[PDB]
């Protein structure tokens, strides 16, 4: 059985397309869809954006267990990214583009949910991303290390409102986000603060992308 | 030693200022506290819905909905059980106020409201919403397309819609396919380029305005 | 002042007209509304259960026959808890009224009616069913053969069958081997090959034949 | 120590008479009995619905077809999640063999099938039914009208009516408006005056017959 | 005007030991209960009543919150119930055995209270008191059981490493193990097991079951 | 490589009769039991273990399900390990009793399963079937249980208008009543109550609770 | 029926004990100890501390449905509190005495919980208080009124942390108390930090006082 | 392929440094962190309790202590099930390391530890603790009086005590009448006035003081 989508590249496919792997054992698959032609493939993808249709303004149990369709929009499940990260190392790359034909991306060479949690819910799955290579976008994601996946349901944030709420979104937020990539999908600019798929570091707060999609590989 | 349960009881007690008042809906064992309109129109306005600050989040759960939310001072929701609990014992009238980013203000009025009128249990029936004559204001008649369906939350999905069309509007209400009015959407403050998800009368503003002002008012029959 | 708990209050209220009307059968908290017969017999009959469209299913589980269903209106259940809490609290007499397809109509009364009398907790026992002296009217006594009955619904199978007799008579009931009387079968309207699944008086039309109105009424005393 | 997930591998496992069969859809941990139908059209059916004695009820709840009830020898549902795990890891096509109380047989063919295919999670997605190309047996295409909807239950109301049309139809099913197939629904035995509730094949039989048997098969793409 | 006990019913102007309405609740819903009017003056509110054996009384946590049975024969008033008596008013206890040999006994308690003077009865577990004693044809057993949580095989609040709710077939407010398990299994007489039955240990031991079995109840 | 039968462990070469884990479910979590490598070849696997009369067996269908007691004493394996096991492989009943007066009896059923076939245990009620009886002591007890769900005071199954299981003091595969309840209350020896006790009909009556008693079960 | 113990003064009961009220209604009292004595009666205690025994650092459903009894050491509820306050206005005396043989108290004119909040759930059951007159001890409950109460299952508190694990006590904290009189019965000096019931104006953060009660009475 | 389920298998995997490891209790699905201390006496030890910042609190209820909560870098505590599963396929030995404020070291060595031993099920049993010899340490023999003892929460109470000695000592352990350890109790720093509360050694330094450091290690036979 495959656990994630580097080990199905071994299996002998390398066509990116909807794919089921088995993070939690051989009973039961999630499908994710892999990305196995960016930088050499292998991508695990928890995370796409593109459409707009999908709405990510969901409650903390559906980014939980996951939501979506495997073919376009989804998020895999925030447990299932803890199952993967909690026994193997992983690289994140995210990868971004605007509604004036750009593409960016960042990448970081570790990425853990909840590492070293004997029990990922009462860690509040915290992301951790270490060493930052860039790419096209800037830095967002290591202002939010460290902190609970918070969303309006569960209020983990170190802001006394909630930001979740605030932001139209769920994320790892601190204050409030420098990315908010499950933000409301306002298609462009928008005069309202920080509420859409937003980078600080690439298109600033007040600009919603057009596409979205977080990757995930083995170490 | 007399309970006023509505607030046109509260026009009758002798109190004309609006603001914060104690009615008992449930009886007298236990009051829920509610702002009411003594001035618009004659006054005696029962308020079940109060938005402006855009601070307090209208994205919450069925119970919350049921139960009620919010401060009576500012942006508040009375809650659906209470709701219920008074269109049942007396026939109730419906006025919508609202306001927009451009210091304009509009309206409509509808004879006749009820909660799940008649309904031996009203979570059985789902909290249906009925609306019967229409009396225009300045905005148009969003509500009739309502009338006859049940509350509808991220939580329970009472909608005729395949998807949730209360997940997709960020919001809830008595969807049908999905809303004309969104009067507990995201306040995304003025336009948007979204589709149908903010605080939108679709008649006044069209899906792509976010209102700034929006509040329920009910005075009996 | 106290709050009208049954339907004769409502006579001595002043009210005579025969529609949908508001009792406190819990207490002054919750209103439940029913529709009340004050016509029939001289009037003050409280209604737990009308059908006559065919629209409402009564084919339902124990959660909603215990809590209620339906419209005060049209066809609906009161609720087997709030029969409890009239029959707790005073002695009431029962009368079923029914009609067939051939413009036919039909009656039986029961001097005595109680839902679980003198338990000390309605679940526990089941609610069951005690009916006393019956004066004939139109249809037979179909309803001794089930006194002593616990309520059945293909959720709690209580009745003395092997097999599931709500179950296999389309309906909930106070069933014993299975049914004389399943006035919440399947609205079959006429005859019907199947056995014993539609609304059944034994007695009156036999167990191929499903009427078309049936009500149950209660009165004070 | 090799396993069959499904009753096509069982055909190549050595086994080609049709039974009763152990199939691993989870995984070797916990094995599902099934029967599959090895004779007809070239066997290789695994069966998820088998009716035909009207003993089994299938008026059963959201937890009750998620699982799976009944037994694999006689009547049986096999249950949405097992459902789930064959077709997410496999395409699948879908045959569905009815017959009625005339000694008549009929059947529909759909070149694809599955269960909320590519879903990252099925409850949320309500496991949708989605059925492609329609080959024409004996009895018409009444599911193509049920494609992309949602499974209902008395429990969880998915359709897309104000209505339970599950409540209102006896039984369970993707149901949209309401059903074109029913072929959950109650076990009336023939031709019935009520509408749509029954065992119903819509373009075969119509919404007033109840067929005698039924059973929907599935094999590898 | 409402009874909420039944030593008011004595003041309504009712002394035939029946079935009756009191309103320990509110005047919204009544529970009925059987008075034994009879018995050392009356006005007794009886809780607890066992005399066929039918019922069984090996039921869970919850049904022994909100009582279960008919007030005609074999019941239970409920937890609840008598906790919002006792609250209220402070009452005398007197509990009625027999045996199979058609002998009576008896036992009486000054004072008597289910967690009295609690904010909240779930959370004191419905602790059982019972005060100064007096001796009738038995002994002496709940003196041994006051201050004690009533346990059932759902809720283990006992002082035993074992559930002693379970080992007895009955509810009680058990210590270690109890010496009074009125609410055992109705074995009829004698019983070759240990401490199972409806037992009254100062009484007929532990090896011995009642025939009948009542625990009475009248205003201090 | 795991067993999941104790017939497995036979093989891992194992053959003195004590505790031991087997994985019904899987490698995931095991389950201890006590095995009968000694009894006519060996190899098996017991569901069910009676003699100091400590544990009681008068438990709800919770406690019936999962399993409940110590693999060393007596304890009750959880039926849902034994539909588990049932499920995969074909298996064969002997159940070994002993009296207060040192005799020994049994009686063995070729075929033994736990709802067989059935795509949910739980909705099948873990209904029994039996089929081919040789007599060894005891008389066959067991046919006229085959085909019943598994009945408790929690939830009554059976075939009768009382509930069969809060009567017999204890947790079987009821029918109108049993002639075999090996769960019944532990009366040790003869009782004057009806049929509540540890009672195999057809060797010593509904009047005799036996000393011992436990059920095995191995492959085939 | 009595709903507050001023009502009972009226009823024609003056001596200081356990009395029964109806918040709710006349279907269900809840039991309380009334200080008849002090100032002139008419004092519903909502809270009792001296013997020590009963252990307040407990949930937030015992504090929202109460715990204790009402002769020793209690907690009467939230949930209570909060009807007695939403239908009448209500005075504020709280009660406290150290180790030394001296006595202490506050008042506080107008006292309320979550006042005109529609559910007092979804508000935290907000403590407000209003002009204070000073007895013996200092001010401190001013610095925590508008906020929502806290326990270690509900952290409501503006603190990053959980202020209400750090103090062994539940209490309106903000980012953190000037008292905790629900905190841990230290009995004397600590030199643990601000975790005993500690009241900060008047013994300071290392002190737990002996006896504490808080006291209502009808405007 | 070959995984290792307790820490002394990591021994042999070819791992001595001390840290945070994975090891497959359950099996090879899912996983369990926890940190090893490879160090004390030869290594090998698996930790199922690590305090010594005073940060993490260990005031939680029954399912947060069955399930396990913490991150195995600092303060953690293992889960009550992963330690049956431990216990129950190997016979283990017990390791406690404690330290006060006055840098002092002290411990204490049981050859024989089990949760629910020989159970079939940990829950019925409400995971017992037992433990047999006893070698001194530092620390005196605290353990061998709560042998035999149910873990006891404020959510359950399975403590001989009348009270629940679990919410007077604010902590969790296998209860008696009290404690005389409370390992998990609150972490007050020092010496404390109030009675068998804080994290408490009785043996080492009595009920009136709180440690600084402490852990509970298990090694294989
Ligand atoms: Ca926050
Ligand atoms: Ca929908
Ligand atoms: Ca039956
Ligand atoms: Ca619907
Ligand atoms: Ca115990
Ligand atoms: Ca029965
Ligand atoms: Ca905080
Ligand atoms: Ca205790």
């Amino acid at each position: 059985q495959p656990l994630d989508c580097d080990d199905i590249y071994a299996q002998g496919y390398q066509s990116d397309g909807v794919y089921l792997i088995y993070p939690s054992g051989p009973s039961v698959p999630v499908p994710v869809f892999c990305d196995m032609t960016t930088e050499g493939g292998k991508w695990t993808v928890f995370q796409k954006r593109f459409n707009g249709s999908v709405s990510f303004f969901r409650g903390w149990n559906d980014y939980k267990l996951g939501f979506g369709r495997a073919d376009g929009e989804y998020w895999l499940g925030l447990q299932n990214m803890h199952l993967l990260t909690l026994k193997q190392k992983y690289e994140l790359r995210v990868d971004l583009e605007d509604f004036e034909n750009n593409t960016a991306y960042a990448k970081y060479a570790d990425f853990s949910i909840s590492p070293n949690a004997v029990s990922a819910e009462e860690d509040g799955y915290t992301l951790f991303v270490a060493g930052f290579e860039d790419g096209g976008a800037g830095d967002s994601l290591s202002y939010h290390s460290g902190q609970k996946f918070s969303t309006f349901d569960r209020d983990q944030d170190l802001f006394v409102q909630n930001c979740a709420a605030l932001s139209s979104g769920a994320f790892w937020f601190r204050s409030c986000h420098f990315a908010n990539l499950n933000g409301f999908y306002l298609g462009g600019s928008h005069l309202s603060y920080a509420n859409g798929i937003n980078w600080a570091q690439w298109k600033g707060f007040y600009y919603s992308l057009k596409r979205t999609e977080m990757k995930i590989r083995r170490a």
